[PDB]
């Protein structure tokens, strides 16, 4: 996250962290259910095989280990059949078991978000949050050790459609959030992060960081797959 501010996994009980198996840090993640983790499938397309992946609840540190959390394996690595890298259909779907068998267990660093309402976004111009481990500059070659999350706003499909913005690139089942100042947003390592917005006074998962050109540039929003146009590919995969 380029600008925003540090917190801890307390502010983001729903968020997780995934890993891969020759050492190090994948994407960010949204726990939507005690076994399930909803990410992205642009964030282990190159690698398939759910046996290399670590996911981590209740983590609010990169290499460090913050008491209280779990570690779990991928019991499932559901990708989108229907995904093309701009990402199209970029969702993913991670079943979640730790090895003695168990789903997550609810407490006070491990929380679960609410999925929307069948197309149904906040209006745009609203104010969601975004989370994660993602370089806080773009020039940066690490990532932050501790975790970020900061303030973005919904943009209409027809300003993001713009032509000076991403043109067609963007679709009905994508998501566009910025600043109106463009000094704040997601960048690389944040894919999978969840956008939370607020919704009939109930945090939602409105998006999931899927892509954007560069990172806090001007007319370039950060993009994220819209939520509430997946629902049935959500409830049929988890079923
Ligand atoms: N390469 C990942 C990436 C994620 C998100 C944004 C949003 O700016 C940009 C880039």
């Amino acid at each position: 996250i380029i600008g925003g501010e540090f917190t801890t996994i307390e502010n983001q009980p729903w968020f997780a962290a995934i890993y891969r198996r020759s050492v190090t840090y994948v994407c960010g993640g949204s726990l939507i259910s005690p076994c399930w983790v909803i990410s992205a499938t642009h964030c282990f397309i190159d690698y398939p095989k759910k046996e290399d992946y670590i996911v981590y609840l209740g983590r609010s540190r990169l290499n460090s280990n913050t008491q209280g959390e779990m570690k779990f394996e991928v019991e499932n690595l559901i990708l989108h059949k229907d995904y093309s890298a701009a990402h199209h259909n970029d969702i993913a779907l991670l079943k979640i078991r730790s090895k003695e068998g168990r789903c997550a267990q609810p407490s006070r660093t491990i929380q679960t978000i609410a999925l929307p309402s069948m197309y149904n976004d906040p209006q745009f111009g609203t104010s969601c949050e975004i989370t994660g481990f993602g370089k806080e500059q773009s020039t940066d070659y690490l990532y932050p050790e501790q975790l970020k999350m900061t303030v973005v706003k919904l943009i209409s499909h027809r300003e993001c459609q713009q032509p000076h913005y991403y043109g067609s690139e963007v679709t009905t089942k994508m998501l566009c959030a910025a600043d109106p100042q463009w000094k704040t947003d997601s960048c690389q390592g944040d894919s999978g992060g969840p956008l939370v917005c607020s919704l009939q006074g109930r945090m939602t998962l409105t998006g999931i960081v899927s892509w954007g050109r560069g990172c806090a540039l001007k007319d370039k929003p950060g993009v994220y797959t819209r939520v509430s146009h997946f629902l049935p590919w959500i409830r049929s995969h988890t079923k």
